[PDB]
């Protein structure tokens, strides 16, 4: 009865508990929002100015310009198929795997896209699209603590402080922050307890790039969701040789009142 | 049914959220007055000389000498003008706007000339104006922590010496005052907890340089008032077209008692 | 007379205070299952893709990949003898010595060879025969404070990380933590108050080699046993002159979810 | 119309709030006292000597010699002479205001002879006079933590060491104290808050010179009044034109009992 | 007429205030009892092996070895015998003396012996001779922390470790370890407060040679107490001539249980 | 009327506030007393040896050796004269002057030279005589932290050591001690607070050279007062003059029981 | 008035009850069941052997041999279109006339293909796929009789045999069987009644080709079910004319559990 091959009775259990994919983080500063219709917001972008005279001689006449923000709606969607047959023969089911799946798959791609800007046409402009106009060098692979200030600085210097902001960068630079010391000999390093610099980090892998960091008040974000997530389940589109597709959708547009209140650093 | 036209109803929402653009922020410890007429204040800059003398030999006489400070007041005032239809058509009411703008745009207006002197004639001096006769170089961008306690100095070499003393320093300035130390490897920065050598600073934004910053007893510049922000709404004009315009005066002046009370950092 | 020879009714005592075997640690912070047949679990190696579109745009379909890890059972026994004479007259009942030999001996050496795979052809693959392919050199008889912190971010980099996680090192390497510290010239040392990077350490010696160090979120491991610990007498093997013979067989393997949770230290 | 040579009723305000001239300061651990004719007294140096003998062995002699320390009044005093007119026509008191100059002017150039000699004949001898002889360099532009205590050892290899001692120096002396260190890596500076190694300082601007400091017990210097102040008012000299003239006198001198009491560095 | 000679009738005062001899300290952490015939006590050696058979294959026996260890009585006397006359004219009561530096010279004998082995045949074998087979050289007069904590290493890498554990080295060393740092340029000393490496530690001078220091669990080592101190005052010894002859007998015997409890550094 | 010749009347005032000569401090841990005739005091400096004895073997009888300590009184004092003149005219007593210099000078010359030996036969052997022999030293001008922390391993390495302990050094050395530090990283001085390095210190001039530091149990010294301070007047050696003299006797000795408590520093 | 255009009383009768196809006969005497996932089934062959031990002989052992069988499933379907027009003037409800419609011919064509196989790939290989490729060549048009005896002796020779057993021809060559004699000159006729040789006969033409002629067990074939033959109206497709099509479908997969016990005639 040796268990070789006249003992081949062992066949496959099959445990049903499933090892699910890693997933990345997200955001939790900023604004947003439920409407409809376009929508616009009034900017101010200008003020009178003030003129010493003498005696006796007019001041002349000083106008505030104007100008509006706004955003209309980009639709996102993820669709996918099912045949027949893994319909019909599926462990854990597969009308119940895919569906949460698409779910998870689209929130974060939305929240990465609202991040950094994705690079499709007919998309949504993230963040780093609308402020990569004034990066700031950092002169090596990563971030040294005197550009940590200088980020800081470059938001201070326009007047936009609300005291409560936050640095913003993936894993493996905030390796490199743990690792370093903040001065020559000093006994503290840069990513201690929480906080980097007075502030908070997030520390999130959806910034794909190594050394690249963002900083900035970010609760002057907005975003304009005009409906929820969808998750319509379809049969006639695949229906000659049986099948059941998926598929949900989403619009969304993403904009920011002050231009200057972000800053964003890149690694040379 | 497509959103290019044959649906030209889609509806532009507007919501009131103006926000005003990124203003300053000012600087009060000063020492002021409202009063009319010319003014004029005595001063003693000279004491006697004390002679020591042997027996029966006539002393020598000394006499000292004065000074008065004067000040005049000097005109500034700002104004800008408002049509009917878009009095008539605005979604905040424009008039509140601009009759805010106005005020706001001369108070700040104001105290950046009381510190750094106007470019324009006929505008009064600022204390850059007076003080920058004499200037402690920086020899570099910034200011190396041994030359923030030779401003201390120079101001205790006078004997000009009070106990409530403040900095002054532009806001890209403290940048370089936080990643920086005082001494190699010595465990404390230059700003720490909103005071520098035990002195406050205010970190305003008024100080359009680099790396200037200014110390000294600053309960020692006096500003002269003649009248308050004074509204002057004028429909008279351009009432052929009914339009009202605003406008707003004031006149000041500034002047300081003890030069030798204030030093300036001129970076280079 | 004397107490040479011929003299010797002196009682010899035999007190019963057993010095023990002075064996190694355990580690246990993992999960396990009791099983029957090969075992398979299925796990999501893939994501579906969003994709932006404007209006009357069809979405393109998308669809993710899957994959499956295996387990089979592997033996492990252990067993010896005993007479007959030997429990007639045994100082301590040697039947129970012997049971808790075998228990403890094969406790340990399965724990043993979980983590680092046993030499045999016939053995389970460890964790260490697993992950060794993705291997972080050290340049050096051990680590420094960098490379101590290059595998937490090595595993934080793929999402995998999880707030509570630990390290595994040779107890011939604590001592070296302990007398190294971190950076140059501040104080404090690696191995500082029970943990080494915020996170415990175990300081087992079931790690041979000297420098090795292992991290990891030690919850992604499963190890399989298909029978418990069992208990065989076999009186009959030696009952032509009745002597019992104890003997304990065991079963298992081990694997882990997802490659990217363990990282092997590997020193050169 | 407007401000013209023709047009200029307007006044000139005229507030009597007098900015005042910037004085030094003082001392005020000494001893004085009221005098009168010449004092003269005496002071022990050095005594009788200790003798070991056999039994019945001559024993010898020994003596102390004695000596005295002489004050001798040294006339000073400041003069001023204000016209008619100016009387008539002043706008505060002018006489009040030209007694409290010269009765300051005086006081303290009284006690800035005092404590540095006057650069004159027949001006008392100034303790840097006495004490200049055995004056410690400082191979420096300025001391140095080493030479800061070797003034206080100075002191006490000499037994005059007493617990109430101070510092004192220059006012420019004291930010240099500041910014610099105790030692190389060690965070402290020499003059913390109002102490330095230990002791008190006063930081005065008695001492013309930058690099100078004092230090010593300041119990052991005396100085004799033989008047008090005088405040006498002349009419008599300028007659011819019925103008007033003030004058003060007093006279004065200083000694210190123990010359090593006080020690004296100099930059070099 | 005279001090010196044939005439110094001056009588020599005698005072009775012994100044004693100066003893050593001791030990105070292991454990003891009392009993009367030899004393054998059963350790285990020897583990049974795992093993992991390929299918079908026979699992082979393996068995565990078996020791005691072992104490007999050693003896040990002190005596010395003191003469009449010797008795008759004594300024202290010399058999009160005598007897006094018998009981505290044995007790350290003893003491010394069971730590450092005695020199001599038929002394029990002492510690230092159990573990002296192996010894960790210093490369130097004295050991610093590095070789401080291979000690610690040593005991750890044979699972021989307990929470309470202690260090012993003699008095000369300890002052070469409270005058250096633990690492350089950090504030720590390594004799430390009154730990070194976070275990206590006991400063004794029986250790006679310069640097040598042991290091373990000092619970493990078992002492054996035949019989107590007893005096037995004896006479008739030496009866021809009176006399007073004192002798004090004990016999111990020193073993040890895990000879890896116990580690021992000599400097070389 | 000008202080000249034609101005001789003016006085000279003689005031009686001498100064006394500035002396030494002295020492209040020893011991002393008050007797007549030799002294010696017996001390014990054997110990009775054990030994290790076979089944029947006599221990071996063994003895020990005894030590006496004593002294005798050597002589010491001191003399000055007065003239005959100088007591009819004198400002202040002039007998009063020497009777109350001459007993300080012989107190402060009796302690100097117990604590440190006179350079003079016929003279006690100070504490520094009989300690020279052991002394220790310091291969620089003065003594580093090493070997401060060396006199006291010495001292206690001879099992002669006791709580209560002090060092004993020349202003300049406590001067040295406070300018330095032990460790270059460590923060605090050699002389931190009132203690150097655990133990109090007292600092006296009596020990005239540089750097020699003493330390050890100052209560193992005896001093034998044998007479108080005799105080005689003679009349009668110059009265062909008619000018007295004063005399001062005291005879004392001083030896310490147990040597190894002191230890004595003697810089190189 | 009589029945011409006179007479239009008379109208349309339409009995209901429909008339039917001509469709082949079946078989209905096989297995089936319902399952899931892919399936396979463990057979056996070869087993122990039995042995006739002496009066004290140990019998022996015989090792057993296994194997097993998988099925794999394989589709197919129908579906036609109905027009809208057609549901509303359709005298019995049409979907309910042509669902029969579809469930028949598919059943049928079920039978057809799982006996003889289809000729198409991704066709499911039927009985005679399996099996011809061992059958008894006929040497003519049809069988005689020995032909037909020796597929029964063929079968019964493997013991594939069981009493309920059958033959299967095609119309035509059992037509020819019937009028035909077993034997020249023998009456018997090679078919009669429901027997051709004691066993039944089915004289279906699902086997298209003449001649051929099938014996054996048909309890045998197992067919698998894996999904009950659901029925999907579509609407979504052709749903601009408003026309609904019906689908059906199912999928299906055969295999015999042994092999030999079927024969084939394959005539030539």
């Amino acid at each position: 009865g040796g268990v070789l091959v006249a003992q081949d009775y062992r066949a496959g259990s099959f445990i049903e508990l499933l090892r699910n994919r890693m997933a990345l983080a997200g955001v939790g500063v900023r604004i947003l929002q439920g409407l409809t219709g376009n929508v616009d917001i009034p900017k101010r972008t200008g003020a009178s100015t003030m003129y010493f005279v003498d005696e006796d001689v007019d001041v002349t006449e000083s106008d505030g310009a104007f100008g509006l923000v706004g955003m209309t709606p980009h639709t996102a969607g993820v669709a996918t198929a099912i045949t027949r047959r893994m319909m019909q023969q599926g462990s854990p089911d597969i009308e119940a795997l895919v569906r949460d799946d698409l779910l998870t798959s689209l929130t974060l791609g939305l929240d990465k896209t609202a991040l950094v800007g994705h690079s499709s046409p007919s998309a949504p402009n993230g963040v780093r699209d609308l402020v990569i106009g004034d990066a700031l060098p950092f002169t090596g692979p990563f971030a040294t603590f005197e550009e940590l200030v200088d980020l800081e600085t470059a938001v201070a210097s326009a007047n936009a402080d609300v005291d409560s902001m936050a640095y913003i960068y993936n894993a493996a630079t905030s390796g490199h922050f743990k690792k370093t010391l903040e001065f020559a000999g000093v006994s503290g390093t840069i990513e201690r307890g929480g906080q980097v610099n007075g502030y908070n980090r997030v520390k999130s892998n959806q910034i794909t790039t190594a050394g690249e960091v963002a900083f900035g008040n970010w609760s002057d974000v907005v975003i304009g969701m005009w409906s929820g997530l969808d998750l319509r389940v379809d049969t006639s589109t695949k229906a000659a040789s049986d099948g059941k597709v998926l598929r949900v959708f989403t619009d969304i547009d993403v904009a920011l009142r002050n231009v200057e209140s972000i800053k964003w650093g890149v690694p040379a």
